[PDB]
C-alpha cells in the first residue's frame, strides 16, 4: 500500500521561503550590488527551481549591478546565510507534518527527502524543527545537485526511488509546487499537493489530492489512495 513517503522541503515540510528570499536579499547586500528580490518578483523566480538556475534567470533580465563573483559563490554564500537564520529558530513545521512522520516511523514505513534545496538547508531545517540530524528523520536525503536537471525534471524523485528500493506504485510524494507535482508524476509516483502562499495560483492537474492542509489527511490513513 504504502512503503515509502517522499517529502518535499521547501513549502511541503515547513513555510520557508520568505527565508530563502531573506537570504538571497541580504547576500546580495553584503557583496554591494543593488539587487532586491521582493515578493511579487520573487513569486516569478521561483518557477525555475535551485538557487543557482534562479540567479541566473535574474541576471539574464536584470538592468542592476553586473555579477561580481560566479553564481556559485554568491549561492554557497546566500546557503550559509540560510542556515544561519535557520537556526535563530523561528520556523515550524507545516500543520501535520511532525504528525504524519512520527506515525510513519511507528509504522516502519521509509521516509525520503527530494528536494532542490541545497543540502545544507535540509539539515538546518531539521535541527531546527525536528531537533534532529536529517538522516535521523529521513532515510534516504535527494537534494541539490545530486541530479543535473531540477524539478519539473523527475530525475531527484528517480534518485529518492532507486535509494529506497520501493517501486513508485508502493510510494507516494508530498508536494507544494506545480514543477514538484510534474516531478514527482514524471517518477510515477502518485502526489497529494498542498500549495502555500507563493503556489497557491498554480494549476494543479493531474494531483491525487488538493489539499489546503496536510492535516487533511488525517496522518498515515489518509495517503493509501488509489
Ligand atoms: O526551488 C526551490 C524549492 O525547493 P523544494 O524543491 O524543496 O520545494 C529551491 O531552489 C529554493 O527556492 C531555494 O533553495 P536553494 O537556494 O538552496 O536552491
Ligand atoms: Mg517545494
Amino acid at each position: 500500500m504504502i512503503e515509502a513517503i517522499l517529502f518535499d522541503v521547501n513549502g511541503t515540510l515547513a513555510e520557508t521561503e520568505e527565508l530563502h528570499r531573506r537570504a538571497f536579499n541580504e547576500t546580495f547586500a553584503a557583496l554591494g550590488v543593488d539587487w532586491f528580490w521582493d515578493r511579487e518578483e520573487y513569486r516569478e523566480l521561483l518557477t525555475t527551481t535551485g538557487g543557482k538556475e534562479r540567479i541566473a534567470r535574474f541576471l539574464r533580465h536584470q538592468k542592476g549591478d553586473p555579477a561580481p563573483l560566479p553564481i556559485a559563490d554568491i549561492h554557497r554564500a546566500k546557503t550559509e546565510r540560510f542556515v544561519a537564520l535557520m537556526a535563530e529558530g523561528e520556523i515550524a513545521l507545516r500543520p501535520g507534518i511532525a504528525d504524519l512522520i512520527a506515525e510513519a516511523k511507528r509504522a516502519g514505513i521509509r521516509l525520503a527527502v527530494a528536494t532542490t534545496t541545497s543540502l545544507p538547508n535540509v539539515e538546518a531545517l531539521c535541527r531546527a524543527c525536528f531537533g534532529h540530524p536529517a538522516r535521523e528523520i529521513f532515510d534516504v536525503i535527494a537534494a541539490g545537485d545530486m541530479v543535473a536537471e531540477k524539478k519539473p525534471s523527475p530525475d531527484i524523485y528517480r534518485l529518492a526511488l532507486r535509494e529506497l528500493d520501493v517501486p513508485p506504485e508502493r510510494a507516494v510524494a508530498l508536494e507544494d509546487s506545480l514543477n514538484g507535482l510534474r516531478a514527482a508524476k514524471g517518477a510515477g509516483l502518485r502526489c497529494i499537493v498542498s500549495p502555500g502562499f507563493y503556489t497557491r495560483h498554480e494549476e494543479f492537474a493531474g494531483a491525487d489530492r488538493l489539499l489546503d492542509s496536510f492535516a487533511e489527511l488525517g496522518g498515515l490513513a489518509g495517503l493509501d489512495l488509489t
